[PDB]
C-alpha cells in the first residue's frame, strides 16, 4: 500500500479518442499522444502524490491535510469502479503535475440503463498559462462520447460558460442547489 | 441472474438516520420507518422490474426499451460501488412503486480527500400528489450527511428551486452546461 505507477484506468483509452472528432482550436495543433514538448497526457497514478498534484489542485478550491493512506484508499475504490477518470498532464522535464481534469461516469435506469458523463475538478497550473485546459476539456469529452454515454454535464461560473463552449455544451435551464454541513 | 429481493444497501441505513435532524415540515407527522399507511420506504431491489419502477421513471424522462439483463447488469455494478442509493417507496397493498429518488456518493481528492453527494432521478406517482417527495428528499439529504459528505448538490428547473429549500438547498451561482451526442 504505498504510491507507485500504476494508473487508475487503461492510459490507452485517452490515445484511443477519435481526435479527429474535436471541436476545439488549437494553435499549434497539439494531441493527447503529443500534448507539447516535455509534457505526458496519461491517467493519476498514486506517485503523483509527491508530484505537486495537489499543488495544482489547491488552486481550483480548499485541499487540507491530505494523509498518503487516505489518498490512497480513495484512490483504490476510485480504480475499483471503473467510473472514475482521473487525468493529468506531467511535465516530464521537471517531475511536475501542470493540469488536471476529472471524468465521472454515472450509471442511470433512464434513456434505456445509459450512461451519463460529468467533468470535474479542472485546473491548469499558475505556470502554463501550452494549451492544456483546452487539450483536457476535449479530451475527456470524446472519451465520455465512446464509454457510451449519452450525455455529459459540469458546473462552472458565468466568466467560464465561453470557454465550456468550444466543447459544444451550452447553458441548461436548470439551477444548481448545494448545501453544505 | 433473475430478479429478487436482494436490495442495493443495506435497508437499516435508511432507518438508522437521524430524523430529528429534519429541517422539513410533515403534517401529518411520517418518518424513514413508518411512511404512510401501505407505503414502505426501502432501497431498490431487482424484483422492482415487475412493479412500476419504469412506470414512475417514464413520467420524469424517457426510459425507452429496458431489457431484463440491462436493468440487472445496470443495478449489479450500482450495487458493487457502494456509492448509488436508489430509494424506492412501495405501497405494499397494491405492489406498486409510487415514488423514487436517488442518492449518489462522488468521491474526490479535494476537502481532505472528501465524498459528496448527488441527488438524482426524483418522481414522485402521478396517484400519489402521501408525502413522498418531502419524506425521499429529507430522507437521502440526511443519509448523505453519514455517509460523511461534505456536501450534497442537485440540478432542477427554477419552478422548483422553493421545493428544494425546506431541505436547506440555496442556489449556487454556477451554471448547468450540457451536451449530448
Amino acid at each position: 500500500m504505498k504510491p507507485d505507477e500504476t494508473p487508475m484506468f487503461d492510459p490507452s483509452l485517452l490515445k484511443e479518442v477519435d481526435w479527429s472528432q474535436n471541436t476545439a482550436t488549437f494553435s499549434p495543433a497539439i494531441s493527447p499522444t503529443h500534448p507539447g514538448e516535455g509534457l505526458v497526457l496519461r491517467p493519476l497514478c498514486t506517485a503523483d502524490l509527491n508530484r505537486g498534484f495537489f499543488k495544482v489542485l489547491g488552486q481550483l478550491t480548499e485541499t487540507g491535510v491530505v494523509s498518503p493512506e487516505q489518498f490512497m484508499k480513495s484512490f483504490e475504490h476510485m480504480k475499483k469502479s471503473g467510473d472514475y477518470y482521473v487525468t493529468v498532464v506531467e511535465d516530464v522535464t521537471l517531475g511536475q503535475i501542470v493540469a488536471t481534469a476529472t471524468l465521472i461516469i454515472e450509471h442511470k435506469f433512464i434513456h434505456s440503463c445509459a450512461k451519463r458523463g460529468r467533468v470535474e475538478d479542472v485546473v491548469v497550473s499558475d505556470e502554463c498559462r501550452k494549451q492544456l485546459g483546452k487539450l483536457l476539456l476535449s479530451t475527456l469529452t470524446l472519451l465520455s462520447k465512446k464509454l457510451n454515454c449519452y450525455k455529459i454535464t459540469l458546473e462552472c461560473l458565468p466568466q467560464n460558460v465561453g470557454f465550456y463552449k468550444k466543447f459544444g455544451y451550452t447553458v441548461s435551464e436548470e439551477n444548481y442547489m448545494c448545501r453544505r454541513f
